[PDB]
């Protein structure tokens, strides 16, 4: 109960370069993986069964995100585009063009009528899904944008940058609501809202995770013990069993913390390169983890708690 007991169930091989992200569909039936090999792969969430490859990007992919109804994906690519995909058909519906450098991060709003993107071009863009047109270009940061995420009602966007800032944006106007983290340094490598939209989980490249109260703009919790000085490693709120914080690490482990106590409650051993990305199953106590170039595999882990 008080600790999870995640154990390896499946290893998913198929990517020929570093995996860049993994995401479970909201309906829980699929895992989507993006890679430097320019491919998206779709896997059975429960049995890790390879479903299909989705291809079309001309260069490597840094991120993929699911629509709310689990019917679409958006990918962010070094080819300076995002692509919206129909998962069923595997077809590119739209190519989102406007970024002037690598597109690093992406997400749909809960309504799934918008996509938010972050680029090496230091901008955040908001896209209309239906038309594939850019609605707003936000001069968000003074260095590459590491993460973008909408809160639970779609009214807010949180961004992070190598400029060391975390900023929250009014979706409707694109105007800045507050700069949460305002330090020269270190680089903010990842941010996302908590499921209730009250808190922001932020990674910094000083081996630190911080849980911020958005309203008060104050740090509540710090999570340490893992290695993170180079890569934009995802972090998750695990909510299906015990309330954990989950992250990859440059020491090739998955770290699990107790959200409240900040104690490490498990380290998952198995990968042979940096764990860049972790995802938590929406219903079951299942973690997916993905590793860089030496490894190029995705691991599915299952816990009783
Ligand atoms: C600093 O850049 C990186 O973290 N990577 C890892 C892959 C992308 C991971 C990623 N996190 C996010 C956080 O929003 C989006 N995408 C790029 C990379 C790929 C392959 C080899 C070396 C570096």
């Amino acid at each position: 109960g008080s600790k999870p007991n995640y154990a390896l169930k499946f290893t998913l091989a198929g990517h020929t370069k570093a995996v860049s992200s993994v995401k479970f569909s909201p309906n829980g039936e699929w895992l989507a993986s993006s890679s430097a090999d320019k491919l998206i792969k779709i896997w059975g969430a429960y049995d890790g069964k390879f479903e299909k490859t989705i291809s079309g990007h001309k260069l490597g992919i840094s991120d993929v995100a699911w629509s709310s109804d689990s019917n679409l994906l958006v990918s962010a690519s070094d080819d300076k585009t995002l692509k919206i995909w129909d998962v069923s058909s595997g077809k590119c519906l739209k190519t989102l063009k406007g970024h002037s450098n690598y597109v690093f991060c992406c997400n749909f709003n809960p309504q799934s009528n918008l996509i938010v993107s972050g680029s090496f071009d230091e901008s955040v863009r908001i896209w209309d899904v239906k038309t594939g047109k850019c609605l707003k270009t936000l001069p968000a940061h003074s260095d590459p944008v590491s993460a973008v995420h909408f809160n639970r009602d779609g009214s807010l966007i949180v961004s992070s940058s190598y400029d060391g800032l975390c900023r929250i944006w009014d979706t409707a106007s694109g105007q800045c609501l507050k700069t949460l983290i305002d330090d020269d340094n270190p680089p903010v490598s990842f941010v996302k809202f908590s499921p209730n939209g009250k808190y922001i989980l932020a990674a910094t490249l000083d081996n630190t995770l911080k849980l911020w109260d958005y309203s008060k703009g104050k740090c509540l919790k710090t999570y340490t013990g893992h290695k993170n000085e180079k890569y934009c490693i995802f972090a998750n709120f695990s909510v299906t069993g015990g309330k954990w914080i989950v992250s990859g690490s440059e020491d090739n482990l998955v770290y699990i913390w107790n959200l409240q106590t900040k104690e490490i409650v498990q380290k998952l051993q198995g990968h042979t390169d940096v764990v860049i990305s972790t995802a938590c199953h929406p219903t079951e106590n299942i973690i997916a983890s993905a590793a860089l170039e030496n490894d190029k595999t995705i691991k599915l882990w299952k816990s009783d708690c």
